[PDB]
């Protein structure tokens, strides 16, 4: 039930992570995550 620690069930309870998508949830690359992508932002 708790990812880890936060709580939520779908949050890999492991690193709390993979939140949605895997690419950068708007640039489509795997180098790095959305919160880590800007893309003209
Ligand atoms: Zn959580
Ligand atoms: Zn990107």
């Amino acid at each position: 039930v708790k990812c880890f620690n936060c709580g939520k069930e779908g949050h890999t309870a492991r690193n709390h992570r993979a939140p949605r998508k895997k690419g950068c949830w708007k640039c489509g690359k795997e180098g790095h995550q959305m919160k880590d992508c800007t893309e003209r932002q």
